[PDB]
């Protein structure tokens, strides 16, 4: 009878009846003939946005990054408990497997947690001292500088070392005055025929 036909597809299997036939489908197919492949991805089962599809007797989800997992259930955040030491700044790599650190001054490293030795190249001025640091260095000054980098001839004029209005010029750690009249000494403390 009517299973001489061989009306089942998808691999099913033909009973005959009274009066017509029944297939038995394979796992995963349905219909009288066992046309339709059902669609496991009805239930909607792939969160964040990311696409089901249907399988024979099952799905898999295809993932929009930075989500990942069977069902998109994880995600990839390289940056999230900041890898970068030290103030520096994390960056998540285009497909978020890696990250990268920008540095603050001072430091390198994939993390930023090594130091940087500024005095190598040592950026003190006028015969000052280089000490390195952790994260940092420190000028320190010969007689006369002052500034970041030893950079700065102190003002030896202000407040102004010249008694009785006397004029000020400043030097390399020292200050010389012109005294106004009536007045003498390096300092212009001396006067001489006043009152
Ligand atoms: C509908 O969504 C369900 C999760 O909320 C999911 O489990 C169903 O998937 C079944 O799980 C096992 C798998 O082998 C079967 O094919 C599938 O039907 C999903 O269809
Ligand atoms: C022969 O197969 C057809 C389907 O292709 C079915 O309609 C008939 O009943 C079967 O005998
Ligand atoms: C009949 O039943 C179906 C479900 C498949 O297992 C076929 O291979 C079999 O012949
Ligand atoms: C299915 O694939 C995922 C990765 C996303 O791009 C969705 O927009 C798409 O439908
Ligand atoms: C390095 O050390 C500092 C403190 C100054 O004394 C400099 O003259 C010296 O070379
Ligand atoms: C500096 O020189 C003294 C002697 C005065 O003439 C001042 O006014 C000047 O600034
Ligand atoms: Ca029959
Ligand atoms: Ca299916
Ligand atoms: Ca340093
Ligand atoms: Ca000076």
């Amino acid at each position: 009878n009517e299973c001489e036909s061989n009306p089942c597809v998808n691999g099913g299997t033909c009973k005959d009846m009274t009066s017509g036939y029944v297939c038995t489908c394979r796992e995963g197919f349905s219909g009288p003939n066992c046309q339709t492949n059902i669609n496991e991805c009805a239930s909607n089962p792939c969160l964040n946005q990311g696409t089901c599809i249907d399988d024979v007797a099952g799905y898999k989800c295809n993932c929009l990054l930075p989500y990942t997992g069977a069902t998109c259930e994880v995600v990839l955040a390289p940056c999230a408990p900041s890898p970068c030491r030290n103030g520096g700044e994390c960056r998540q790599s285009e497909d978020y497997e890696s990250f990268s650190c920008v540095c603050p001054t001072g430091w390198q490293g994939q993390t930023c947690e090594v130091d940087i030795n500024e005095c190598v190249l040592s950026p003190c001025r006028h015969g000052a001292s280089c000490q390195n640091t952790h994260g940092g260095y420190r000028c320190h000054c010969q007689a006369g500088y002052s500034g970041r980098n030893c950079e700065t001839d102190i003002d030896d004029c202000r407040p102004n070392p010249c008694h009785n209005g006397g004029s000020c010029t400043d030097g390399i750690n020292t200050a010389f005055c012109d005294c106004l009249p009536g007045f003498r000494g390096t300092f212009c403390e001396e006067g001489s025929g006043l009152e």
